[PDB]
């Protein structure tokens, strides 16, 4: 596996889960993030996307581009995106990958929107999110990684 493959994995876990019980995480962006941190590990600041974007403002690393997340993503770190809301915010976690208009990084996220909020991987957020917000976005990083090292057992090229 790939040192990052923890992270794509608890996105995979968390789709179908219900963080909120009696919500699906495709359905709930704050519960699927919620989820993928509890599965790694990771605390988290409760609340709406609103409210867990505000936690991660006052505690959380920022990086400076969607670039950088994706870099940090591929060692292993739980990188969040996120932009607060007039009503409602969006987060979404951060995965490595082809940079979407050499700016925007791939991503998971559930959204009660439906289809348009919700990505298994196989958006950036720069098709996730409007184009009046894409460039607003905040990068967040844990500040320990949450992958572990790759099995032992594992044989490879020099």
């Amino acid at each position: 596996d790939s040192l990052d493959q923890c992270i794509v994995n608890a996105c995979k876990n968390s789709w179908d889960k219900s963080y909120l019980a009696g919500t699906p995480n495709k359905d709930n962006c704050s519960g699927f993030v919620q989820s993928v941190a509890a599965e790694l590990g990771v605390p988290m600041p409760r609340g709406n996307a609103n409210a867990m974007v505000d936690g991660l403002e006052q505690s959380w690393t920022k990086l400076a581009s969607g670039a950088e997340a994706a870099q940090k993503a591929a060692q292993g770190f739980l990188v969040i995106a996120g932009l607060k809301g007039r009503t409602y915010g969006h987060v979404a976690v951060v995965i490595s990958g082809p940079l979407y208009r050499q700016k925007y990084p791939m991503c998971w996220c559930g959204s009660i929107a439906g289809a348009v909020g919700q990505s298994q991987g196989l958006k950036s957020v720069g098709q996730v999110w409007n184009r009046t917000d894409r460039d607003r976005l905040n990068y967040y990083v844990y500040s320990l990684a949450s992958c572990s090292l790759p099995r032992a057992s594992l044989e490879h090229h020099h």
